[PDB]
Order: structure tokens, then sequence, then C-alpha cells
């Protein structure tokens, strides 16, 4: 059956941002900022759920979207119990109206709307899709990291858990603003690669991005633990409202 | 006696050859009208009448227009006092130029938008600006930490510069010490930087459009390697 | 020798001024109307920052020179200045507060050194008192491999500083070059220190009868981490 | 096997069409001879058959060489075991062809002497060498520490790179360990690298000329900026 | 675990052979004949290599997995097998030389635990006798500032381990994350230390009677500089 | 001329001679033995090779810099000559031929360096050996040649910057020298074509010498990978 091998795509994928990327910084960050415990949450990029379970388990109702049927058939998968309702579309021009008090884009998933446009596009997705109170969240890389070396290809090697481990391959191109990660993920008989490009920002791009969105860069932080962005931050944490 | 050795040290760190050079690989200047924006002692002006141009060259600093006319001799070349974020005559000019860095001193991203849209406003149909920067990936590579280099001014000048920088609000700071035998002059300039990704989008925001960028005077194309970033835009 | 006090006190004043030590400390214990024991005092930044903020200070150096300047500069501030060797402390007295300006501790050069300042901190330090050594990182003296780096700084419109540093990784040494110019002037003065990093201070404080209680990574008083670029300890009595 | 391993490792990681597109621009290989040192399993000679060349192919491995002639089907290729230090065959060739640092295989400078005299031994009137080469300022950027990277070698491969150098001896070992899901195959490559000052020097005493050096495939010119050292070589 | 023990096994043998570590304590006392304690011992790398240059061999760990692989290496080398936790040794004999191989002295985590640890090697010297702490100069853990990177090395034709490793440099902490391949194998360990300058040693040396006595920068024996990478450590008595 | 006092200022005092006399002094002894001294300057090298014994004759095209060297000479036997290093007219050999830090890097063009060496064969007896000072070229490519200043105190009463660029595909060091004191400044500037230990084998071959002995310090440490400085002992065929 040719769609195994996206599938054993997704399982991969699932398993590296399990262990990689939990969803519990995101949701400390957040709550930092908004009370979650009974409000919704629109959750962009989805993918297999790890921030939507997440943001479901500090009590929050979720709207998940993803391109991606397969990573969407994972989800309710492993949904069980939880408050987390899947659903196909594109978040560069979302078709469906509704308003949520916060919407969430997981560690660089704001960096896979591709050219700036499409950037824009998105954030008056965002905008149309945010009660008037409501904030919405970029969970971010500082784009600083990506260009350290120059973006010639860098490998490191992390365990996920004793029998299974991910080698992330990374290049960069600093002019397009381009980064490429390439997972390799083993297990003694095992080895399933997939990749992932993504166009980054920085947050004076996004100031302006958001201003022509209709939307208002409100604060950012350099931390899961809430510290202001400053020069020595490793992460671009970034929290928009409405205009 | 600052605007004298801020003058010395663009004439001989800055000389206008390079911006000629590349303004003229994208336009002709020979009998072509040019707007210089903040032309300051008149380095680049002058670099730019000497190629055939009609310069009209504007600045905010009354003393630096003071020294530009001392120097001008007969270069063809009206000097304009004037805030170019909010440029107040109505001429339209084959080409519009900002010398190295001079961008940045528009220092927040509206007033560099202000800025664009007068520029939009005085191009005529088929002209052309250039932004001449250094990439401001170069303003990062010591983690913005205090850096100094010094440079001879002639045989009897030299100039030290210290750098500083915050990458969050993208400031750079350069504090110039000149000294000969007998004397120490010391000034500073304090920028905010864009990247060219930012540029594209002030420029759509203007009535502008970003249509080639340069890595370098002599014309390479603007790529990851690129050390300065040589900015071409039109009307859109 | 005369002019080099004063180029010193005119690099001191700018590039370390005490409102930063001052307020660390005050982050900590108070000094309005307290006893500050003030070690490596100099021409006095430190110290007049700390008497400004209302701290009765003694301010011991070994370099009378630096003493007399002091004397000349203090005008009516609370403050003693007194002629020792802070290795080897000659009073009987103690005091709410001691403190080390920024890397005056690195001038005790010998490990041996540094524990012998620490006992006469102890011994000097009322129960509840405490001590504050301002430091750079030692990290920070190992960037460049300890190959000799330069950097200027103005001081003011009309004088400069050009500072040219030197590390040696393994002796812990560090030798920083001052050169102080204006238009017709040139004086240049040196000062060699060795560090300590905390792990090492941790061990030269629990022989010298003190312990770390604190240690900040700026003046602002975050916590002391792998990204802190200052070194910032608090010792009080054990 | 491990001749499997390093046919797939150079197929992926270093086409020929790089190399083929790099010679054409300065020399026509349609209907032309080429002579291939270092062939290997021919990922480089067959780019070149393809376009249009007459190959002769020489490498001192005799398992590569078998897969080159199992690869070959109709290509026009024809396969020599040599040592191309000491060349014992006396045809004479239009273009000479190393692959990417194939030259830094012979190790010390007399036997990169002695290849040269071989090449320029069996070059014709008009003829050209072409040595493909990292610049070997790259080869040093860790102080020649051990730095490995891991690229995918499709779907279901992977080849980790594990490189240390020394500085002093002008020696880059490269470890290459080759994986698939239950498969696990070592090899490694060991050279001594020269610099363009030293290929000057070395062309000179075996009877050349560096007559052209570029910094990439697309022909810029060679600087301190280049990461490759791409070097034409003519008869005296 | 068994698995586990023979990956560590094959990593030490390769990556971090014995014949250094006795090439480096020979120059500095000569091993025929005389007694070894080896700490730390694991599977018998640094215990046979010491062994086979003529010594008699006490053989120091805390895992017993490992010591019975040690024991089944053995054969007829002259090395005794103790199981014991070397931060405090309830045996009483006395030694020529001990032994720590490559960064196992950084496994006495805590500053405390190093000094016990060292106290320990005191009791257990001869007169005359001399300890060998093999380490690696900790300013090369705080490359990259501590973050993860990862380098893959051959074990054979057949094996390789790729070695991932970060670092605090506050804490002074290290983990290594050993991740051990063959074709068809897969098998992860860790291990975490905690680090200490030789200006650190130099004061637990003493707390605990001993004297650093000599550093060497490599296996070869010339002298500890600022450009060393490792920091080879012989102490001796008071 | 100013520039050649304080050329001599600088040379003397952050290229001090003994570091160079106490290298060549653990290959060959200097007490008594007959020196050539190429691109000897105001003398820095030349009279500290004096001091321990050697009989000196000193090389320079610079008449003004012999002119500060016989002005400073005093008691020492150093003789000064005129000439042109890439092409030595007298016909004397030597024990020993030197070329102090980086002056070697000063005969430009590779062929410059092979004939300098050509010449220096020419004129070392059977069993003399040429010692070249160098900077590991390594050193100059630390920055991708940016520029780069250092600032050294020169006394109490002076000071230099030294304000260096480079161009790796050229091989080219370009250093400035601002000197200055309370109430002077003086600009000069020496521009060089490095060669690596490499090249210099090569070179060496060409021109009828071996390398037999590179040292990696002053101390005699050898030439490694962590190695700073290129000390090169050369002897004839
Ligand atoms: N235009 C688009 N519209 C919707 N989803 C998109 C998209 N571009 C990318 N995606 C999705 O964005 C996801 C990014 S990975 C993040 C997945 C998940 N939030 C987690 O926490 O792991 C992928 O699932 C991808 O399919
Ligand atoms: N609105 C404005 N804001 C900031 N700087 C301005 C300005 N209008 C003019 N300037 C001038 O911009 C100049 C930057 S320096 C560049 C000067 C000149 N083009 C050269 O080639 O050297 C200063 O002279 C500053 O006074
Ligand atoms: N052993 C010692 N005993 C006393 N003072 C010493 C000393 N070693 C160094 N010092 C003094 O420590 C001072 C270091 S500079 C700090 C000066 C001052 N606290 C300020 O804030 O500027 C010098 O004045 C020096 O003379
Ligand atoms: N005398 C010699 N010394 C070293 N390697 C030699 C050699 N003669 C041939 N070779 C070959 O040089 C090759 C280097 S890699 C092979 C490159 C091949 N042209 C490709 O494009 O992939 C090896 O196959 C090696 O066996
Ligand atoms: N407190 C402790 N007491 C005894 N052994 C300890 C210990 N902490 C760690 N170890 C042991 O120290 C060893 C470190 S690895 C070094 C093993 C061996 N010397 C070789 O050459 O390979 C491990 O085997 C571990 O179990
Ligand atoms: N071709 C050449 N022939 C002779 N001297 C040369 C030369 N090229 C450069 N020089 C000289 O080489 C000298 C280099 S500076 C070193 C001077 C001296 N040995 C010392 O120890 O300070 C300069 O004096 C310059 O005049």
């Amino acid at each position: 059956d040719p769609s195994v091998y996206d599938e054993t795509a997704i399982e991969a994928y699932d398993l590296v941002s399990s262990m990689l990327s939990p969803g519990a910084g995101l949701v400390a960050w957040v709550s930092s900022h908004r009370p979650l415990d009974g409000r919704t949450v629109l959750d962009l990029g989805c993918g297999t759920g790890v921030s939507s379970f997440a943001l479901a388990e500090a009590g929050a109702r979720v709207v998940a979207v993803d391109a991606s049927r397969p990573s969407l058939d994972m989800l309710e998968k492993k949904r069980l119990d939880r408050d987390v309702e899947a659903v196909e579309g594109d978040f560069r021009d979302l078709t469906f109206d509704s308003t949520f008090d916060v919407v969430t884009m997981s560690r660089n998933t704001f960096f896979l709307a591709q050219e700036q446009e499409e950037k824009i596009a998105l954030l008056r997705g965002i905008a149309r899709h945010l009660k008037p109170g409501g904030a919405a969240f970029l969970d971010c890389t500082d784009p600083a990291e990506f260009q350290r070396a120059g973006g010639d290809a860098r490998s490191v090697t992390y365990p996920l858990g004793r029998d299974r481990m991910v080698t992330v391959t990374q290049t960069a191109d600093r002019a397009g603003q381009q980064i490429l990660s390439i997972f390799l993920v083993q297990g003694a008989t095992t080895l399933t690669a997939f990749h992932e490009q993504a166009t980054w920002a920085t947050l004076a791009e996004i100031r302006l991005m958001a201003r022509i969105a209709g939307l208002e860069v409100t604060g950012v932080d350099g931390s899961y633990a809430g510290e202001p962005y400053t020069a020595r931050s490793r992460e671009m944490l970034v929290v928009l409202e409405r205009q």
C-alpha cells in the first residue's frame, strides 16, 4: 500500500515532535499571557496534535487545523477523550469563519507560510479569527540561530528513548532566509528520512507584516519562562492582538 | 570642528566612487538628474556631479550644507535644507541616491516608510532609487560587543571607530575619535538597520518595488556571502 | 605617576562608576546608616558612591598616592582613608558590609593570598553582615584565546582610553594596558590580575570561614547562569 | 561492497554535472578525447561521456573499474588500471580531468609533481587539464578537530562523514559511514592538500602553467571568499 | 545492561585505549613490579594496560556488571577486581601508584565528593607514591557554549558510536550521550560528570593532604599551557 | 626621516632580536662565526646577533635605514652593506644567514623568493645554515583578512597601533603602523606576500637548499598544527 510510506513518515514526525518539542513549553508560555481553562484555542498547523493535546490538557477547547490529512488521521487516533476538533485546511486561506480567545502556532510553524505575502495572508486570517480581546501566539526560534554557521550543514543527534534516535541536519540560505531540516529517525533495524523547509522572518519583519494584516505585536518573550526578548535571546515568542 | 572631522572620515572611508560605479551600471548619469538624500558635506554629491549629473543634494544639517558649499567649487550641485522623512518640493528625478548606510538614519520603520514614500513621489516614471547599505549581518558578528578599528587618514591624521550594536533593537552605534599630532575630535552616529526582507515590505507599503540587489559595488548578485546590500528600487 | 593616578581616576570614573555596585549591594543589605569596609578603594569611586547611599565608609588601599587623590576628591563625604594591605588587615573593627569593586578581588594574585584576604574579610564582618565581590565572569577573559585585543572608549568630548588586554588561561592571568589620551597628552598604566571562577571562590570561602550565599549575573540582580557575563558574589560568615 | 557504498555517496553528493559544466565553460567536450584520472566507479567519467566526449578513465582500484564497466552500458568510456603518479601509456588528449579533490590523493609533493608531469605528457598542444578541488582553507575551519555531518542518500540510506585534519602536514582524513535500515558499511580516504600557490610551483616544475582559476562551477573568479579552487592548467 | 556494558567496553577500548595513560604514568613512576590502585576501573581497559606494563593492579569499580566483564577479559593478567565506591574506600592497602582514567575523576560529582575521593587517595598512597588524574581540559567542554554537539566515530569496520554532548558552564556539568550502532543493533547509554579546573584541583588536593606536583598537556608529557587540550594531573603527598 | 625612527622604535620593542638569537643559537654557534643578516633594517637583528659574538654583514636596500644602523652601531662588529637581497652581487660565504621576523615575505613574488633563496645558497659555507624567522601565515587568516587593530605601549611616552588586512587568495598581508606620543603622530605601512612551509619546501628545492628543520617557537618546540610561528632552518643540498 503506497500511503504506508507517508504514514511511516508521519509516525516518525510525531515521535520527533513529541520528544524534542513537547507542548508543555508553549502551554506554559501562552498561559503567562492569557488563561486557557475554559477558553477556545485555534491551533494552526496542528499536525499530529502534540501542541493541540497539551492545550486541551490545560482546559482549552481546541480547533486544530492542518493541511495534512494523514497527520489529522493520526491526531484523531491519538485523541481519545481530549477536546480537540480536527479540521483540514490551509492556514494561508481559512474558509470557515469563527473567532477564538487564543490562536497558537507551535515552534516555527509560522515559518511554513513561505513567501512574505503568504505570511501576510496567514496573519490576515489570524486577525479575522481572533476575538476583539484575543491574542495570537507565534512560537519561533530566534532566526539568528539559523545563521550561526553561515548556513553550512550541521548535524546533531538526539536519543528518542533508548531504542530510537534522530539525526537533524540543517542548512540555510541567509539571503533567501531559507532553512532546511533533514530528519533521519533510526532504530536498531529501521530508518525513516523526511525533511521540512521554512522561510524565516525576523521580529522587525513580523511587526510590518502584522501591521499590514491588521494586527499589532503587543509582546515578545525570549524563552518559555517569559523573560523579555533581548539581543541574548535564542527564542522569539511573539504575542499579537487585533489593531 | 566635528563637521570637519566628519568630512575627512567620510572622504577617506566612504568615497563616492563606488556608489557612482554601482548606480552607473543600472542607470546612466551623464546629463541625468539626481536627488541625493542625506548629502552631508557632499562626498557622494560631488562624485555624482563629476559623473555628469545635475544633483540636488538634501540634508537636515545646516552646518554640513555650509561645508558642502565651501567645497563645491564649480560642481553642478544644488544644496537644499530639508528632512528626507518629509520632502516639501515638487521635482521629479531620473535617479535618487542615499550613500552608505544613510538609509539607516531614518530610525523607526515608519520613518523609513515615509522616506520611501517621498522617494517614490520624486522618481520619474522610468527612474530608479539606490540604497547603498552595509549588509546588517556585518553589524552582528561580535554579539554587538564593543569593537574598535583604527584607520590612517593621510600621513598626519587617523580615526578610531568603536562600534556597539543591539540586535534586538537593530541599533548600531559608531563612535569616531579623529586624531592628529596635537588634536582630538570625537563624534558619534547611531542608526537603526533594516534587512533586505524588511526593505521589500517597506518598499511595497510606500509604493516602490525592489527590482535588483547587488552584493558589491562591482555588481555581483546579492547572496548569503555578500557583505554589502545595494538595493535598487523602482515605482510599482 | 601623579598624572598616572589622575588618568586612572578618570578611567574608573567613566567605565566603572560606583552606581552599579551600590545598586547591587542595596539589593541584599541596607547601606543608609550602616558601616562599609571598602577594600582596594583606589581613588574612591566605589567609596564615594557608598558614602552617597548613606554609609559610613572605611576605605583601604595599599597605594598612598591613590589615597591622596581620594582625600583631595572627598569633600565632606564620610570616608576614612586607610593605607593598608587587604591581604593582612592591621586594625580590629567589624562592619555591616565589605565591598570589593569590579575585579579588585582578582588583585590578590595567588590563591593563598585570596584565602588570606577572605579570612580578613570574615574577621571584619559583623555576625549578620555580608561581603560583596564585584567581578567580571572570567569566561569573558578567555574569549580570543588570550590573544591581545584592544578596545577604545571615549572619556568625554576631549579624552579617550584604549584598553589592550591579554590573558593566559593556564595561569588564569589577565593583563590590561590602559593608554589614556587627550589632544596633547598621553599616559599609560597597566594592571595584572589572577582570576578565580565561582567554583574556586566557593572553596576558598569555605577554607576562610565564609559561605557563598548568593551570586548574581548582573547589577540588576538576576541569577548567575551559564549566560551571565558578570559574577557578583555575596558571602557571609559560616 | 565498499565500492557500492562509495558509488552511492559520490553519485548523490558529488555528481559529475558540476565538473562537466565547469570544464565545458573552458573547452568543448562534444567529440573530444578526455583523460579522467582517478575515475573511480565513473561518476565523473559518465557525465563527461554524456557530454559527447570519448573518455579514457584511469583508476588504481580494480574493484572500482569493475563497477564502472558494470555501469557503462553504451557510454563511450574505456576503463584502464593504472597509477596516475606514473602513467605508462602514450596517448595524448584534448582534456584531462580530476574530479573533486582527487588531485590531493597523490599525497607527497613529489607525487603531485610526478602526476602533473604525466598530465603534461598526455596533453595535446591546445589542450587543458582541470583540477576540481575544495579550497583547502575549508579544511582548517575547525582547527582540524573532528566534525561530522550526516547526509540523506535517498529515502532509506544515509552517510555520516567524519573529518579530521592536520594543518602542519596538510592532511585531511574523511571517514564515511553508510547506513540503511539493516546495513552499515564504513570506509575512509586520506588526502594531502595543496594551496593554489603550491600548485603554481608544482606546475612549473612539471612543465605546465596555471592559466585559470575559478571559485565555483558557475565560473566566478577565484578570490579570498571562494570555497572551491578549480584549476585550469596548460602546457608551457 | 549486558549489551550496554559490552557497548561501553567497545567504546572505551577504541576511543580511550590504555596505552596513553600508561606511557604518561610511566614517565613519572616506572610501573614494572609496582602496585597500582586503578579507581573507576570499569571493564579494565586502563587496568589491563597497566598490568601489561608489569604492574600489580587492584581495580575498583561500583558497577558489578563492569567488573564481571573485566574478570572475563582478564586471562593471566595481574588484576584484582574489587567492588567499591571510590568516594569511600573501605580497605586499607597502600600502593605505589593510584590511577583514574580519562575524566573518571569528574564522576565524583560535587566538590565535597572530589575532596573525599582525594582524601581516600592520600590514605592509600605508600610513602613516595603518586596519583594520576587523566582529564580533558574543561575548556574543551565550553566551546559552543554548552550547546548540543555530535561527533560520530567508527568502531572497527562494522560498528560506530555517535557521541552527543551538552554542558552547563555555571554548574560545570557535562552530559555525554553515547549511541552505539551496528548494521542491526542500537544501544544507547549516557554519563554526566562535573568538571573541575586545575585551580580547583590544587585547592581540593591541599584540603585532602595532597599537592599537585606536575601537570602535563598530553600523553607525550609536554607541559600544561593555555594551548593544552588535556589536563593530566600528578599528585603527591603533603 | 621620522618614519625610520618610528620603524626602529616599533621594531626594537615589538620584535627584539633576542628571540631570533636564541633560536638560531640552538641550531648553530654564533660566537666568532660569520653571519649574513638579510634585510637588516636599522639593525635590531644585526646588533642582537653581534652581542652573541657574531661577525655580522648586514644587508639592506634602504640607505636611510643603514645610516641609522651605523649611527647606533658604536662598538659592534656589524658591516652595513647597501644591496638587494634578491640579487646579491658580492661573493662571500658565511656560517649563518638570517632573516628577521617576516622579512622573507618582503621578497614578494614566488620567483623573487626563489632568487633570494638561490643567493642564500650561494653565500652559505658547506655546513652552514640559513634561518627564516616567520609568523605562521595561518595567523594572517584568522579574521578572514578583515581589518583588525591592536595598540601596544612603547614605553611610557609612546605607543603604536597596528592595523592589518589580508587577502588570502593573493597571500597579501598589509600592516599599517600608527606611532604616537603626546604631541606627535607618524604613520607608515608595510605589505608582504606570505608563503606556507609547503611552498618554502618547494622553493628551497628549486634554489638548491633543503628545509632541514622547522620550529614552532623560539623555545624550539616542534612545528605542529598548534604553532603560531614558523621558524625555518635551511641547509645546502
Ligand atoms: N499552509 C498550511 N496550512 C495548514 N497546515 C500547514 C500549512 N503548511 C504547513 N502546515 C502544517 O504545519 C505543520 C507543522 S509541524 C507542527 C505540528 C504540531 N503543531 C506540533 O506541535 O508538532 C505540519 O503538520 C504541516 O502539515
Ligand atoms: N532627515 C534626516 N535624518 C537624518 N539624517 C539626515 C536627514 N537629512 C539629512 N541627513 C544627513 O544624513 C547624513 C548621513 S552621512 C552621509 C553624507 C554624504 N552622503 C556622504 O557621502 O558622506 C548626515 O549628514 C545627516 O545630517
Ligand atoms: N594588596 C592590596 N591591598 C590593598 N589595596 C590593594 C592591594 N592590591 C591592590 N590594591 C588596590 O586595589 C585597587 C584596584 S582598582 C579599584 C579602585 C576603586 N575601588 C574603584 O572603584 O575605582 C588599586 O587602587 C590598588 O592599589
Ligand atoms: N594513484 C592513485 N592514487 C590514489 N588514488 C588513485 C590513484 N589512481 C586512481 N585513484 C583513485 O582516485 C579515486 C578518488 S575518488 C573517485 C572520483 C571519481 N572520479 C568520482 O567522480 O567519483 C579513487 O577511486 C582512487 O582509487
Ligand atoms: N563513585 C564511584 N566509585 C567507583 N567507581 C565509580 C564511581 N562513579 C563511577 N564509577 C565508575 O567509573 C567508571 C568510569 S569509565 C572508566 C573505565 C575504565 N577506567 C576505562 O579505562 O575504561 C565506570 O566504570 C563507573 O562505574
Ligand atoms: N629586496 C630587498 N633587499 C634588501 N632589503 C630589503 C629588501 N626588501 C625589503 N628590504 C628591507 O627589509 C627590511 C625589513 S624589516 C626588518 C629589519 C631588521 N632585520 C629588524 O630586525 O628589525 C626593511 O629594512 C627593508 O628595507
